[PDB]
């Protein structure tokens, strides 16, 4: 369970993300696809992209970046009260997309890396710890849902 102070460190960096969610989402998905290229194979729309330049030019990847971060943002804003948001996400990621928990760890790492690079003003050690704790909570709850849904993750 996060404290309110922890949640406020999360939401104060999120506020900066939201100056330009598309740009943040592009950087985060590119980081994921560069650090763990195997993750690209989950995407019919993107498994063909060969280079960071191709990724940066992809309007579909930019839209995806907006989607992921907006959905995550809505979860974070619930401050742990996110059962309703996690239901459809778990179901789609478990059953249709087949996203293992390891890959949710990889995108969490990508988010942290990008925020640390972009936002040293709002992503010092305390703030990074709070974001890691929010992301770990998210992954714990999603994994519990995966199990309920019949997917080992
Ligand atoms: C913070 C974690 C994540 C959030 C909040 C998130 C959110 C979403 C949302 C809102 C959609 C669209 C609706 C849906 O299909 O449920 C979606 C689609 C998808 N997500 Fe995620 N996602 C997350 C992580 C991941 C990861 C790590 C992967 C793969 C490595 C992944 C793969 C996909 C795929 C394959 C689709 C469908 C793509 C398509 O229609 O072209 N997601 N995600
Ligand atoms: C990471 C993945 C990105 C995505 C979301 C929506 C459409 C395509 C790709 N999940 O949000």
């Amino acid at each position: 369970v996060l404290s309110e102070g922890e949640w406020q460190l999360v939401l104060h960096v999120w506020a900066k993300v939201e100056a330009d969610v598309a740009g943040h989402g592009q950087d985060i998905l590119i980081r994921l696809f560069k650090s763990h290229p195997e993750t690209l194979e989950k995407f019919d729309r993107f498994k063909h992209l060969k280079t960071e330049a191709e990724m940066k030019a992809s309007e579909d990847l930019k839209k995806a970046g907006v989607t992921v971060l907006t959905a995550l943002g809505a979860i974070l804003k619930k401050k742990g009260h996110h059962e309703a948001e996690l239901k459809p996400l778990a179901q789609s990621h478990a059953t249709k997309h087949k996203i293992p928990i390891k890959y949710l760890e990889f995108i969490s790492e990508a988010i942290i890396h990008v925020l640390h690079s972009r936002h040293p003003g709002n992503f010092g050690a305390d703030a990074q710890g709070a974001m890691n704790k929010a992301l770990e909570l998210f992954r714990k709850d999603i994994a519990a849902k995966y199990k309920e849904l019949g997917y080992q993750g």
